[PDB]
């Protein structure tokens, strides 16, 4: 039998043969009590404990969400819908552990992201199992609250103060620091990485002083708090959550009445009124989002990463080739997953229109005029691949690359990467190329399952992208060999070096897109 | 040594240049003179003279204000006239190899000067060393400037506007009629300008006048599509009636003020044409070119899209460092006598005094733009780009624009790019290539070896010289020198064009192209 006495009461788990070795998982172990209906919006409460054995042999609910419903049985807008039943009673924990048990193992510790809206941490691309096998890591993933019931915001209220889902996540280190031990763990060796939401949850930890003491480093996959999409500001998340409380028929004139309603309407009613809360949205709007509550952020994210007051610490960041594609065919005119999706001018700049309501027509132009400047001027793509490069640009990777450089000013390692390979096996169509997300599966180590349908190259791309991950989660370093391995260099501010990661060759290069980056950084703010 | 013109005789000089001997004919009268009843009108046909015409000593040069800005200093002084101020200025001068040619193509200089200074008679345009070495006639007119040449009451035959750019198409007139009685080849002639002569020189391809009075055109630092170069006809028409109120000329009805400018001292004018646009510019021209509807029948970027221009073979180019000559004149922080390093602020000041007229954003727009170092270190790097910021907007930009449209239409096109410093030239090391300091290469002053320059100066300036000959006897600037640089022709898409400097001599393509871009496709929207 597959037993372990938690500070909570005993949990079993069941075996897994995987590579002709076996994982012991515990799938949905309970960190909190279930936010039901008085602790709604509430902070999550830590548990007491629970009676005889609780069997981890099932992944548990995911929390309350919308669904992705734009292409029925399609694979690539599928493989992100929630594959388990869904509901408020879902602040639950996965641990994969390497047979035979380690006795003090380095803990990497996921979270999804999602734009903050969805997500859950049970999906077939999250499989610890693997990575657990290979690099003889210990894997934990957990659900944290999304969406209004995750991050509905009027600071100062404890009834609802904002940032509860980032509270999930922390409650959750803090169930690691207390017990992975007892699982063969090591608390003092524990990375935490994310992607896209994830990512920019894990870049938040970093500043908020309560994580600064429950984990050792962190990875970034596609995401950092000062993405324009990351952060809201405390009277846009106030204003948001009266518009909530009218939409749903409950603006009472002190604020814990209005909490006192939208805690009787049922979760549906509240998860369909999430997008009617801003007057003017994008593809890649984050509704309820993270804020600054003055309690897991004392202040705008921004300044305190400039003033140096966060974790100080090694960090491992990047980004992928073609992160912008993905959100196109969700709104951009003559964009679809069944063309090859080549646009003219003006579909164009109604695209910009679409991601960039609130910019001047001369903010517009200058981006326009930024990237098209063709080195071929008869490839009809060209407008078609510079939009994917101006959404993807602007989102995702120069704020990373301006976070890791403001990071790398205070005296710590950083490393970027440059995710270039496009899967075999991606459902979308080629013209979106290296997609948003899709670096994960090489990360977890799908590719190494010789059963799957992966190339060789995959494989050995997989092989090494893991074990950089889990040398940098246990040294701090992403090294894969002393012999025979590129070696990964620091990223500091004057060189900027970062590492491509690919099938053909990986190699150093400096100063990534930075004719791009500085026109989002430089010129678009004074617009 | 004479000459029988169709208007009378006129006496020559024998040069002695180079161990052989060329004639020059200084000051010969093309036009009658442009006083008392004549002032702002066309030149008007000369009748002829029974006596013999003494053209011994060069002219005077037509009225315009001074550069005093630097008491003393070559640098400045030599673009200054070396002869007496007078309206009586329409005169020409004709330097002819000897033995005399008997078909020899000619060369017209236009001088340049912001249509608001220049004459023909200075030392930089010393035609005999073109006509010793390189067998060609070389002809140099004197044309009105300033007010007295372009002030534009539009519609009006008694201030009709470009009335300067008459004087040279009456000059071109007279070397048709003329030049075969010196032994010249009256249809193998090329123009070629500087600055405004340059601008001058496109609108002639423009002109319909003029189609008739010439072959090939060369074109050094600038054209008519340079912001500078054409004035729009509200522009013209606030500004003449800015010197009437200056000079006490605000009047009933336009006849009425005109009488009162025929009658105001010269200086009276050219003392005013300073105030006479409020938001005054060191490039600023205070009176120019404008759409007259006769010597230009309508707007000349209109005219060039349309093809409506004589087609043939043109030489166009540009200096390194066009745009340094100006931020002497105005630009804070900058000094003949300093390293004239600037601060980002001390830039952002000088943006404003050479773009009065733009918004904020614009500016913003411009200082982004050449705010991409390569090395960030290197404090020179604010002083360097508004230098370029100055010369890509007001020559590089308009010159290579010009020479794209105009090859479009099946033309022959030649650029050139000249990088090469005089070890003469006055001005501070930090100005580089200046504008207008390739025009002593052109005309081969550098070729008499007393003259202190260097001998790969020599070089230089003997190959330049053979080109620009070359490319007006035969349209193809081939230099015969063995093993030499093939000058290509400009096209649109590869646009590539030559090299000038001592070192060597190289062929590139699309000059200043990610700087231009923004000139020509995002500024016209700020
Ligand atoms: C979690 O575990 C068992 C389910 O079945 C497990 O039984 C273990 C003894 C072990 O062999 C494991 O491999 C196997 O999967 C539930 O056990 C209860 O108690 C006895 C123990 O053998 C079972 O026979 C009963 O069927 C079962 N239910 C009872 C007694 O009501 C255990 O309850 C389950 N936990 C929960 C919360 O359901
Ligand atoms: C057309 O001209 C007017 C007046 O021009 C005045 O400018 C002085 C510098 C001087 O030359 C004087 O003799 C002449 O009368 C211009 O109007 C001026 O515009 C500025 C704004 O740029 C205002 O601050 C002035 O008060 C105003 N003055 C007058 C008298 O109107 C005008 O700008 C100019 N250009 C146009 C109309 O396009
Ligand atoms: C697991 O490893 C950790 C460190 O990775 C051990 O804890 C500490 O080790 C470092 C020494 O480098 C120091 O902070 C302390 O000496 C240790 N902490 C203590 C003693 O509280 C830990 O001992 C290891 N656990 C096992 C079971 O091997
Ligand atoms: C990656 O590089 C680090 C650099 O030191 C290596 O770290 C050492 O790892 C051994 C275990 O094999 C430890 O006992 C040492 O204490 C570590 N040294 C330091 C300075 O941290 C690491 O081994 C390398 N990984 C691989 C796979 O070669
Ligand atoms: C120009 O304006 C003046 C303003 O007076 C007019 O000049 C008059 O001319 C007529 C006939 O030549 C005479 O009666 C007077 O000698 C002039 N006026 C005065 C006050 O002496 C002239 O007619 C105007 N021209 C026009 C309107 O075309
Ligand atoms: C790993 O090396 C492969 C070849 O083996 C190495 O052997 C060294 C001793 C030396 O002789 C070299 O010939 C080789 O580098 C090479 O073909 C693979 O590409 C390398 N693979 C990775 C993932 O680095
Ligand atoms: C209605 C609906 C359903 C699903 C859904 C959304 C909306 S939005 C979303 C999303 C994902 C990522 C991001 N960012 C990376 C900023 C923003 C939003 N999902 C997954
Ligand atoms: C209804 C709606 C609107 C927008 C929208 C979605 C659904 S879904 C989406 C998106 C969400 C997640 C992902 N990955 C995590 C790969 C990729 C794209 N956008 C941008
Ligand atoms: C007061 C004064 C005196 C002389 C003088 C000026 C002003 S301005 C000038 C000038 C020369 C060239 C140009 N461009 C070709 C742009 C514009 C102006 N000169 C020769
Ligand atoms: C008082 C004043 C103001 C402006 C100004 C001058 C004098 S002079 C000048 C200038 C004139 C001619 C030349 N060349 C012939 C090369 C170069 C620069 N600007 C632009
Ligand atoms: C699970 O772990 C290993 C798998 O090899 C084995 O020693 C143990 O007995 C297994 N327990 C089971 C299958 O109940
Ligand atoms: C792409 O598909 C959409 C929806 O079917 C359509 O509106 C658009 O015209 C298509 N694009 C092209 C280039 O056909
Ligand atoms: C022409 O020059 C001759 C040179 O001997 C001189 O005598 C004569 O005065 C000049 N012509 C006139 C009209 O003075
Ligand atoms: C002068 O030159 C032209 C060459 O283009 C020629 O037509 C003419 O016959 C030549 N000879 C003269 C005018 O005596
Ligand atoms: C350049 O000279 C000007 C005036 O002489 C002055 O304003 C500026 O401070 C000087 N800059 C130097 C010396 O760096
Ligand atoms: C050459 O140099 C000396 C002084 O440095 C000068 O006297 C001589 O006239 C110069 N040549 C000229 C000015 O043509
Ligand atoms: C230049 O071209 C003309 C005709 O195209 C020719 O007469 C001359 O010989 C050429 N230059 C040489 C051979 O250097
Ligand atoms: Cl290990
Ligand atoms: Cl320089």
């Amino acid at each position: 039998d597959i037993i372990i006495a938690t500070k909570n009461g005993k949990v079993r788990g069941m075996n897994l043969t995987v590579f002709g070795g076996t994982v012991t998982a515990f799938l949905g172990i309970p960190y909190a009590q279930p936010p039901l209906g008085r602790l709604r919006f509430k902070k999550p409460q830590s548990l007491t404990k629970w009676s005889d054995i609780w069997n981890a042999t099932k992944y548990a609910n995911s929390c309350c969400q919308n669904i992705d419903q734009s292409f029925p049985g399609f694979h690539g807008s599928e493989m992100w819908n929630p594959n388990t039943d869904l509901s408020e009673d879902c602040l639950y924990l996965n641990v994969w552990i390497p047979a035979p048990k380690p006795k003090n193992a380095t803990v990497l510790i996921w979270i999804y992201g999602g734009g903050f809206q969805t997500g859950t941490s049970s999906l077939h691309v999250y499989d610890g199992k693997f990575l657990a096998r290979v690099e003889r890591v210990i894997v934990v993933s957990m659900n944290y609250r999304v969406g209004a019931l995750g991050f509905l915001a009027l600071p100062g209220n404890p009834e609802a103060p904002g940032n509860m889902g980032l509270f999930d996540q922390q409650l959750a280190l803090q169930w690691v620091q207390k017990n992975i031990a007892a699982f063969g763990g090591n608390p003092k060796s524990v990375t935490l990485f994310g992607e896209s939401a994830g990512a920019a949850s894990v870049s938040l930890h970093l500043l908020s002083p309560g994580s600064h003491s429950l984990f050792t480093r962190a990875i970034l996959q596609s995401g950092s708090f000062n993405a324009p999409w990351a952060v809201t500001s405390l009277y846009e998340a106030r204003n948001r959550t009266l518009n909530l409380a009218k939409l749903t028929g409950c603006s009472r004139e002190n604020e814990t009445e209005i909490i006192k309603c939208l805690r009787n309407k049922d979760p549906q009613e509240i998860l369909l009124n999430e997008a009617f809360v801003v007057p003017y949205g994008t593809p890649l709007s984050v509704n309820f989002g993270p804020t600054v509550d003055g309690d897991f952020l004392t202040d705008m994210p921004d300044i305190l990463l400039e003033l140096g007051q966060f974790k100080k610490t090694q960090i491992l960041v990047g980004v992928n080739k073609d992160e912008g594609t993905a959100f196109l065919v969700y709104g951009a005119p003559g964009f679809s997953k069944d063309n090859n999706s080549i646009i003219t001018r003006k579909e164009f700049q109604e695209g910009l229109k679409i991601f960039f309501p609130g910019v001047s027509e001369f903010g517009k132009e200058s981006i326009l005029f930024h990237y098209t400047d063709w080195v071929d001027d008869q490839r009809p793509e060209n407008y078609r691949e510079a939009l994917g490069d101006v959404v993807g640009d602007y989102n995702f990777i120069c704020p990373a690359l301006e976070f890791t450089k403001k990071f790398s000013e205070w005296g710590n390692n950083a490393f970027f990467y440059y995710f270039e390979h496009r899967s075999s096996k991606l459902p979308w169509p080629e013209w979106m190329g290296v997609m948003h997300g899709y670096e994960i599966e090489f990360v977890f180590g799908l590719p190494l399952e010789r059963r799957d349908n992966y190339t060789k190259a995959e494989e050995i791309l997989s092989r090494s992208i893991v074990k950089r991950w889990a040398n940098f989660a246990k040294y701090g370093n992403p090294n894969e060999t002393q012999n025979n391995s590129t070696s990964w260099p620091v990223f500091k501010s004057t060189e900027q070096k970062y590492l491509t990661l690919n099938t053909e060759s990986t190699r150093i290069m400096t100063k990534l897109r930075a004719q791009q980056c500085r026109f989002w950084t430089s010129f678009f703010p004074k617009v």
